[PDB]
């Protein structure tokens, strides 16, 4: 079957705006071409990607167009005048920490997998290794293969 | 001393939990004593601060007590068994960015002071230079003493 483009575009747009926050369509297209250089031949993003699809991906990913009023005599191109910005950053680190703390309301120590499973069940199956690693680094210490809240191990 | 006790203690507790996330009372007291070592004689925080007031300040700041079930045979002291945790970061990055972005919906370029004043008016005087510097670094570029959204200067 066909290999759809939307998820691949979204991953690129999300990485780009989380890093840079504000950029023009011109810069987004430049960065997209650099992204293409990293992809293997046969990838779906080598064909049939319009500027419209890129803009729709930006708006689908919690970014907004900022209607900056360029001066009358500007030489900036249309793409150089179209400005997008990260609106909501989507950092759910507070919520992950709250789920972990709820575990330790009922447990002194647990396996990593128990934490991962609880987070996945509560917060979503797309939870990343980086997000779990962060909440563990912030809140916990491991001893003997078990995970404790910081400062609660008595070795 | 020159400043109010609870206000000063609250500032210390907030900064400490934003850095450490999870602390026992024992560890919080250790960190407090390290803090006192840095302060000038006559500072209000050399006043008697009871453990109860310290805990009350943590709880009043929005940190939560975590009722971790310590094992029956633990040798942890009572203060080592009282666990507290940051519930919300207080990261207001998105809101500051949205204030700034609305400035550039009506302006191509502005002075830094204009952005600062707008942030102060919308958020309040409780914006650290660190937050203002961050929102400027994330969204903007300076050229000739004026501030623009990233990517919009025709350099």
């Amino acid at each position: 079957a066909p290999t759809p483009v939307a998820r691949e575009l979204k991953a690129f747009v999300e990485a780009t705006f989380q890093r840079q926050f504000v950029l023009t369509l011109s810069e987004l297209k430049r960065l997209f071409n650099l992204h293409l250089a990293s992809l293997p031949p046969g990838h779906t993003l080598f064909s049939g990607i319009s500027d419209r699809m890129l803009q729709d991906t930006v708006l689908a990913a919690g970014c907004k167009q900022i209607l900056v009023p360029f001066p009358p005599q500007t030489a900036a191109s249309p793409d150089e005048q179209k400005v997008f910005a990260l609106w909501e950053s989507g950092d759910m680190s507070d919520q992950h920490r709250q789920v972990l703390l709820e575990i330790f309301s009922k447990n002194y120590r647990v396996r990593r997998n128990m934490i991962q499973s609880r987070l996945t069940q509560e917060c979503g199956e797309d939870l990343s290794k980086q997000e779990v690693d962060k909440v563990l680094k912030d809140c916990c210490v491991s001893y003997g293969g078990m995970w404790y809240l910081k400062g609660t191990v008595q070795s």
